[PDB]
């Protein structure tokens, strides 16, 4: 059933985004692909971290996380396939909330405070209050992920 | 901070499906933007159903879900404007596992058992195990939902 649902999820595009968070001084994100809002009463969005990998535990030590929507592809490559250590010595950043790395090259970004975490399965549903957004470009290319790669949309 | 997340999501594209039920004995659905895969083992997906709009309540009082893939716009809007008493008087469909109505028009589907719904929020969680998947087309135009509109990828 794994491969059930990677291999219709592979055909099925998705918004990516790269959350981010200071984690107790150690800057650290990731590229997700399970960024949605969840609620707007209260204002709620969420993600899901692998708890396999790890990926739950710096937003679970955190009081804050940012989501970063950015249209530079080699950001999110940055942000799945570069060794931690090295993703923020690349790319020009500042400290919002909480000290949580904002990406300069993103076009919008979301301020939230962790209001909950949910284990289901081999993931966590981290959920994040939304205390601030901002969206500090109007000109992007939004991409999707499918198969393996990030598609721009025809035709806007 | 309601607004700062349409606004936001509004720019954000999301991958779209059609998640039915057989709700003792009605054929309901709706078009959602908060499918994803959640887990892999145990194998789970999962979408965020509308609690103001009783959204949720089909999906908690049934054993299992579908979930559709399609990529036909027309069905897209039926499942998210039409009345609920009209939306399977126009389209093809048969019944699959648990009586859920399994749309003619998709390229994809994955037949889902009921394993948790969570309430966070204005919405629920509702997260199902994978008992099977199908794809049936393999030919298809695979749509994102971004500010109102369906669009295609440039370029595959
Ligand atoms: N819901 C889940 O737990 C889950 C897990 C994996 C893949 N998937 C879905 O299946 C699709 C295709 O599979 P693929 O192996 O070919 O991935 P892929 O598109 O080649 O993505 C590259 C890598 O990122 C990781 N990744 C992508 N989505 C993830 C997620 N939802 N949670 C945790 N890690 C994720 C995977 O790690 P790994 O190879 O180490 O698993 C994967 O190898 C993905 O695009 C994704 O939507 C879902
Ligand atoms: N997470 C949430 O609770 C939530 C709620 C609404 C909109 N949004 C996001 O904001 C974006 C733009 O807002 P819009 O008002 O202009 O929507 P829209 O794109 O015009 O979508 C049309 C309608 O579908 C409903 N809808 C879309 N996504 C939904 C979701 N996640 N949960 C429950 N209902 C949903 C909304 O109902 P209503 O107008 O009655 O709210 C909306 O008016 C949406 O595309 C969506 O991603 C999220
Ligand atoms: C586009 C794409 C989407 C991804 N989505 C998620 C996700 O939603 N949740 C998650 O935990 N990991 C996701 N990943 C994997 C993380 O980005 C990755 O595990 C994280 O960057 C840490 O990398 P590392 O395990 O190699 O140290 C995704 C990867 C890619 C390529
Ligand atoms: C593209 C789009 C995405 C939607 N996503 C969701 C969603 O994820 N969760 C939800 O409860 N409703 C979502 N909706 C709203 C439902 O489709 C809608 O409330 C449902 O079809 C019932 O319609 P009704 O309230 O007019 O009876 C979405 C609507 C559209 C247009």
């Amino acid at each position: 059933m794994a491969e059930v649902i990677k291999s219709i999820m592979r055909k099925f595009p998705l918004g990516v985004a790269i959350v981010t968070t200071n984690w107790k001084g150690e800057l650290v994100g990731m590229t997700v692909n399970t960024f949605n809002s969840l609620s707007l009463n209260p204002p709620l969005v969420s993600f899901f971290a692998d708890r396999m990998k790890g990926n739950d535990i710096p937003y679970k030590e955190s009081k804050y996380f940012v989501v970063n929507f950015t249209d530079n592809e080699e950001l999110f490559n940055i942000f799945a396939l570069k060794p931690v250590k090295e993703r923020f010595r690349e790319i020009k950043y500042k400290e919002g909330i909480g000290g949580c790395p904002i990406l300069y090259d993103s076009y919008a970004y979301i301020e939230a405070k962790l209001y909950d975490t949910i284990d289901v399965g081999d993931h966590s549903i981290i959920v994040g209050e939304v205390i601030d957004g901002y969206q500090i470009r109007d000109n992007f290319t939004p991409l999707v992920y499918m198969n393996r790669k990030y598609y721009k949309l025809s035709s806007l």
